[PDB]
């Protein structure tokens, strides 16, 4: 589980979005496993705006933050999972590391702030849904 809280936005894995999230929808994209809902309270999480391929992620299934190298966001074939069929997930970054389904929503952070959230895993790879291209999370 886990979210990003920036301005009047809450950024969650689309597959973990609540009824309250869908009742307060701003933007969702199934191909990226992202959903953004409206917040009453201002958020102050800083979104990275950068090209970084090094950072740190939170892994709930180890209670540990791990430093990783990761690929730039891309369209990647992800084995069938419980919530998406076998498919191209878009805007996905991969790193060598541990992840289990409930790690979804752990933050990946670089020197510039929040890069993304844990979304895919298996075969020793963890995938993160990028948010750095979502420039509108900054404004309005
Ligand atoms: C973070 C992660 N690690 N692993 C092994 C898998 C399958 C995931 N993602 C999901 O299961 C999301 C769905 N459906
Ligand atoms: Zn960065």
């Amino acid at each position: 589980s886990g979210a990003i809280y920036v301005g009047n936005y809450r950024v969650v894995n689309r597959h973990l979005a609540t009824h309250n999230d869908w009742a307060n929808l701003v933007w969702e994209d199934s191909s990226r496993d992202l959903l953004v809902s409206s917040t009453t309270a201002q958020g102050c999480d800083t979104i990275a705006r950068c090209d970084c391929q090094t950072g740190v992620y939170y892994c709930s299934s180890r209670r540990k933050h791990y430093p990783v190298s990761f690929s730039k966001p891309s369209l990647i074939f992800v084995e069938a999972s419980e919530y998406y069929p076998a498919r191209y997930q878009s805007h996905l970054m991969l790193a060598v590391g541990h992840s289990e389904p409930g790690d979804c929503g752990g933050i990946l952070r670089c020197q510039h702030g929040v890069v993304g959230i844990v979304s895919t895993g298996g075969n020793g790879l963890v995938g993160f849904a990028d948010v750095r291209d979502l420039l509108w999370l900054d404004e309005e």
